[PDB]
C-alpha cells in the first residue's frame, strides 16, 4: 500500500463502522470566493469525537492544492492540540492569489489519518 | 545565559528599537473568567508584523500554569503557519477546569522568542 | 483531485524532470528484521537538494502501517527543520512490537510531499 | 511568574525530587569544535524516562544562541515522538557559521519544561 492509500477520503469515511460512534473528517468553514491578497477566515473542526490522553484528534493539517502551480500541494499551516484541554477546533487566517484547493487532514492516535477538501474560489 | 532569559517579556518588548518598526509580542484574547469544563474562545495573533519567506512569524505556541499543579506549564496547542499564506493569526478552543496564566510565545526566524501572558480564572 | 493521490509515490519519484536536478525521496535506513520490544535506529535522509530560506526540505514525517492494527497507519514521529542550519537528515530510535511498513514523507516548500517506504520484520 | 522563569535550568534539575525518579534533562552530544559550513551530528536524548500515553517526552526542540547575531536565538530543529513508539533519543545534522551555545529543551505531559545548554566552538 501507498502512503496515500491509506488516508479516509470524505466518500469512504461515510460508510466506516467507526464513523457510527465518532465523526474523525474535518469540517472545513471558508468562503466559496475570495478576493487576491485579501484576509479571510477558515474554520477546521473534528467532531463530536473523544478528547483524552488516551484517544484525542491529535492534530490538523490544512493544505492547498493551488491551481496552475507547477507542484502542489502547499501546506498552510499545521496545529497539533493537547488532549483534555484543547477542542480540535482551530481558524486560520489566510491570504491566497489563486483559486484551488484547501485539504485538511486530521490525526487520531487510534483511528488514523481523515480528510477533508474544499474548493476556493479567488477572484 | 539560560534559554528562558532569552525569551523577549512583555515588559521588555516595549523598549525594543525592533518594535518601533514592528510588532512581536503576541495580542491574547480571552474570557477572564470561564466555568469548568465549559468550551471557550482563545485568540492569538501577532502584529503588525512582515509574513514572508524570508521573515514572518513562523509559529506560536500556547502554554498554561496551572494553579495548584505539581509541575508546571502544560503545552495547549502549538500552531505553524506557512510564510505569505498564513497570517499569525489562530483562534483556539480551550476547556480548562482550574484558574491559572495562558503564555503565547511567537517564533520570528529573525527576532527570536517573544512572550505574551493572561490570567484566566475559572469558577 | 484525493490528498494521498498528490504525494509523489517512490515509482512516480523516479520518472519527474526535478528528480535529475534534486532528490526529494526520502532514503529510510533501518534493519529488515528486529526484536519486539527492542529499541532500534531508524535513519531518515533527503539528498541532495538545497537546504537555503527560499528552498529546502521543510520536515519529515516518520509512518508506520502496523499489521493487524485495525486502523492505520500510526505517526511515529515528525522533525522539522531549519533552513541552512539543519540537514534533512534524522534518526530515530524506534521500538516495535508487530511487523509492518515504514513510511518517510518529506516536504519541501517548493516540490510538494514526497514518499518512502520500508518494511520491517519484528520477530 | 515569566514563562523563562517556569523551564526547569540544569542547575536546578539537580535538586527536584522527581530527579531521583527520572531524567528530563536532555543529554546533549556534539562537537566542541567544529569547522564552519561543515556538517556535524548532534544527538539529544533524554532518559531514563518512561515512555507511555499517559507519560512520555512529547518532543524536545533545538535551538542556538549564536555569538554576535543581533537578535537570538535561532530555532535549529524540534522533532516530536509518539508515546510508547519513538524513544526520545534523536540526531540531527547541522552546519553552523559562526560560535555560539546549543539549548536543548524536552517536554514532559507531566512535567513540564527542562533545559540543557552545550557550547560550540566554530572555526
Ligand atoms: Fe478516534
Ligand atoms: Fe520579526
Ligand atoms: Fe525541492
Ligand atoms: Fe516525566
Amino acid at each position: 500500500k501507498s502512503f496515500g492509500e491509506l488516508i479516509y477520503t470524505p466518500d469512504r469515511a461515510e460508510g466506516e463502522a467507526i464513523s457510527k460512534a465518532e465523526t474523525h473528517t474535518p469540517k472545513i468553514e471558508a468562503p466559496e470566493k475570495v478576493k487576491a491578497d485579501q484576509p479571510f477566515q477558515v474554520r477546521v473542526s473534528v467532531g463530536p469525537h473523544p478528547n483524552e490522553a488516551a484517544h484525542s484528534i491529535r492534530w490538523i493539517e490544512l493544505y492547498f492544492y493551488e491551481e496552475g502551480r507547477p507542484f502542489n500541494p502547499v501546506m498552510l499551516g499545521r496545529v497539533a492540540f493537547e488532549p483534555g484541554y484543547a477542542e480540535p477546533d482551530v481558524t486560520f487566517t489566510l491570504k491566497l492569489k489563486k483559486s484551488g484547493v484547501l485539504y485538511a487532514i486530521s490525526y487520531c492516535n487510534l483511528h488514523g489519518l481523515w480528510e477533508a477538501r474544499k474548493e476556493i474560489k479567488v477572484e
